[PDB]
């Protein structure tokens, strides 16, 4: 990247979102006039810039239609600015909080595009680790995009010990919870999270959203633990109930991959296109 | 690193611990080393492992195992390091029983020196415990690695935290299941749990389910653990435990500040205390 003021190339506009992790702002390229998203990562004076730089190189090497495009980065006065593709409708959580439940075909389309993104991430030896409505972006043309590629499947692989992770517990696979008492998870943890995300788009929250997050992880490690299910049987077709059953299979040895899931009836059926989301975006008035 | 068989330079002697480690001897110098072996799959990315190795090459301190080189051969990645003859403190205490207070004080002083270094290099260990603290035949103390960068997933527009063993994790690491993050002071808490582990042979609440231990750390009225038998230990050891086990990371002292504590500043802390403990194995 460059050590320069990003205002040299962009007009900084409205705050789109943020958290403790950092902020994201709308902006416009001064030359082209195209809108972009600018991730702003705040640094402390003693933070190691080289580690941030290393992460950026992953954005420079990975490219896919269903992951937000990367345009460049600016390090300036303890702020790291990352230029990404703008997605006008924000996240699916921003959309379903206004619009209400998504239709079965809208969820089918979302899942297909997210599986295309996951199949790519996984082939590049990355694991997303937090697939959920808030981390799936939608543009004005109704196209689906992941906000990042995740990070390497091998974290601390050279260490003589294992490291587990905590993403958002309601979307975490059982074997990630079990790393607190056993060893190992792999890229299939993202397939379970996609199944919870389908329930989250159908119903307006994931299963057990009112239970404490560490109790949700605890219940997943007990024997006789039953994976979650759609609460209304009649409202959804057999194909959707099966997609939920196979994506939410308890054992990762029996859970299908992103490539295998792209052959499932729910996401292989005709009539899945960006137009179904353009209909969802029309419900904002 | 090299793309060649490590057996070109090393005589492999013994399997040590399962993520596989071998004791070996250098063919030219005759010096013993530990060789870590990582099995790779045909489609694994080589650069990701070699990026990790570089971190190993950049960091150097007496209280972390020395790195000697690496070898890639037929989908096996080998990392050559300093050999620590007595193994881990857990391998030692499972035979010898409880460590003495002076032995614990010397161990903590040495680990704090390693952590102060590790933290100045912007790393976090994330799993300080007896099994991850090595001892050599001379009774010197070494961490088995330098940890990983303090920032993992920093560029992501989301919170993602990487987690060690629940019984040794700080309350703010448990709170990550609800909101926010944590910092390097989580290793100071883990060292306080390790001191109780070396004194009692188990960390606090070892019979409670690991996720239940973490759940209790997020509740209102949570109270940190203490040493069980008050009269066996001096007030300096009780105070060391009290300050390292400060619930709030904002009030918990740094490794540098903990190095001025009476327990680890007292005279007579040297490798001889550990040579005594190693005599109990024989
Ligand atoms: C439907 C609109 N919403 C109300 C319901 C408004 C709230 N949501 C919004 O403003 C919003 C918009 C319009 N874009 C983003 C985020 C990103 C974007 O565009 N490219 C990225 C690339 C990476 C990244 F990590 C985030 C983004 C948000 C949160
Ligand atoms: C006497 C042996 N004991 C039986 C009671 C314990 C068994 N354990 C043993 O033998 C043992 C010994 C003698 N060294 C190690 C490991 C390491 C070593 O030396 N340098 C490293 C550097 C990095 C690392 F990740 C591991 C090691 C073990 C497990």
């Amino acid at each position: 990247g460059s050590n320069r003021d990003p205002r040299d190339h962009y007009d900084l506009l409205q705050r789109l979102g943020g958290g403790t992790y950092g902020e994201v702002f709308k902006a416009r390229d001064k030359v082209s006039g195209d809108l972009v998203a600018l991730k702003m990562v705040k640094m402390e004076p003693d933070d190691d810039v080289s580690t941030l730089q290393k992460e950026i190189l992953i954005l420079k090497t990975c490219r896919h239609a269903n992951i937000v495009a990367y345009h460049g980065s600016y390090l300036w006065l303890q702020k790291l600015w990352i230029c990404m593709e703008f997605c006008g409708a924000g996240s699916l959580q921003d959309i379903y909080q206004v619009t209400g439940s998504l239709s079965e075909l809208q969820i089918s389309y979302v899942c297909r595009e997210v599986l295309q993104g996951l199949a790519y991430l996984h082939s590049q030896k990355k694991i997303h680790r937090d697939i959920k409505g808030a981390n799936i972006l939608i543009n004005d043309a109704g196209e689906v995009r992941l906000a990042d590629f995740g990070i390497s499947a091998q974290i601390g692989a050279t260490l003589a010990r294992r490291l587990s992770f905590i993403g958002t517990p309601y979307w975490m696979a059982p074997e990630v919870a079990a790393v607190a008492l056993k060893g190992g998870y792999n890229e299939l943890c993202d397939i379970w999270s996609l199944g919870i995300t389908a329930i989250e788009l159908a119903e307006l929250q994931p299963p057990l959203f009112d239970v404490h997050p560490l109790r949700v992880l605890f219940l997943m490690t007990k024997s006789g633990y039953q994976p979650p299910r759609l609460k209304e049987k009649g409202k959804w077709s057999a194909a959707f109930h099966n997609f939920i059953k196979v994506t939410l299979t308890k054992s990762p040895k029996k859970r299908p991959s992103a490539t295998k899931m792209l052959s499932h009836q729910l996401v292989s059926q005709p009539g899945l296109n960006r137009g179904l989301i353009l209909d969802l975006l029309d419900k904002l008035k």
